[PDB]
């Protein structure tokens, strides 16, 4: 492992200043990274995982998270191991993409939406090239660095997100790059509906019977048949029939050149 890519941070080297959010997983803080022997204060997010009841295996996974080098995947900048695991990475000031599209739905055009689809596919393709499976891709796990630069987060963990999972993950706990492609399709559906909840009101335990019957998320009103057919291909039962992320980059890149042709907005 290339240890230099991962900073092991002392408690004095970072400060939690404000709360970004909390859940069963833990708490994320906005803060500053103040490296010793430097004259800089770096805006960061600090995620403190819930205390659990060892260090060598954690660092091994952290080394992998620090080794990711792609503009559309968040990189682990540093770690602090105490009673808890604290993860430090660059602050993404605009927050998660799901909240972003909900807050800006009136003001989001077709080029923005298609560009995000390209960027998310590029990040996922990078993870696949690294033989890394995400297992939790969703619009809530894409962060907005600036409005046209998004990055995937929450990879490397090593409420189950049933509504984003491929059928084989629900039924057999099989997770592959092709099940990530299923989740990518749901994520695109979230963006194209401006943050709607997938299968809203349906209990998680009912989702597999919906998929088994051939029912799928509906075509978003702004989506032409061309865009929706890509999404539906992501939800085929046969995982090897779903698109590859490499193919998704190409297709959405083509559509981003003529966005008005493929999304009908306003
Ligand atoms: C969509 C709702 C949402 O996610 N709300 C948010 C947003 C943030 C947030 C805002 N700006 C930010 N900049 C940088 N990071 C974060 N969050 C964040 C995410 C993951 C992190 O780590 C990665 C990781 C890897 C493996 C396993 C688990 N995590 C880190 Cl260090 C930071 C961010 C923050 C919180 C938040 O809501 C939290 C409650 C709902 O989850």
């Amino acid at each position: 492992p290339n240890q230099a890519l991962l900073r092991i941070l002392k408690e004095t080297e970072f400060k939690k200043i404000k709360v970004l959010g909390s859940g069963a997983f833990g708490t994320v803080y906005k803060g500053l990274w103040i490296p010793e022997g430097e004259k800089v204060k770096i805006p960061v997010a600090i995620k403190e995982l819930r205390e659990a009841t060892a260090n060598k295996e954690i660092l091994d996974e952290a080394y992998v998270m620090a080794s990711v080098d792609n503009p559309h995947v968040c990189r682990l900048l540093g770690i602090c191991l105490t009673s808890t695991v604290q993860l430090i990475m660059q602050l993404m000031p605009f927050g998660c993409l799901l909240d972003y599209v909900r807050e800006h739905k009136d003001n989001i055009g077709s080029q923005y939406l298609l560009n995000w689809c390209v960027q998310i596919a590029k990040g996922m393709n990078y993870l696949e090239d690294r033989r890394l499976v995400h297992r939790d891709l969703a619009a809530r796990n894409v962060l907005v660095k600036t409005p046209q630069h998004v990055k995937i987060t929450d990879f490397g963990l090593a409420k189950v997100p049933i509504k984003w999972m491929a059928l084989e993950s629900i039924l057999h706990r099989i997770y592959t790059h092709q099940s990530d492609v299923w989740s990518y399709g749901v994520t695109v559906w979230e963006l194209m509906t401006f943050g709607s909840k997938p299968y809203d009101g349906i209990p998680a335990s009912e989702i597999s019977s919906i998929l088994e019957k051939g029912e799928r998320l509906p075509q978003p009103p702004i989506c032409t048949i061309d865009v929706y057919m890509i999404m539906r291909k992501c939800w085929m039962i046969d995982a090897d029939s779903r698109p590859k992320f490499r193919e998704l980059i190409i297709e959405f890149s083509k559509m981003a050149r003529d966005p008005q042709r493929y999304l009908v907005i306003q």
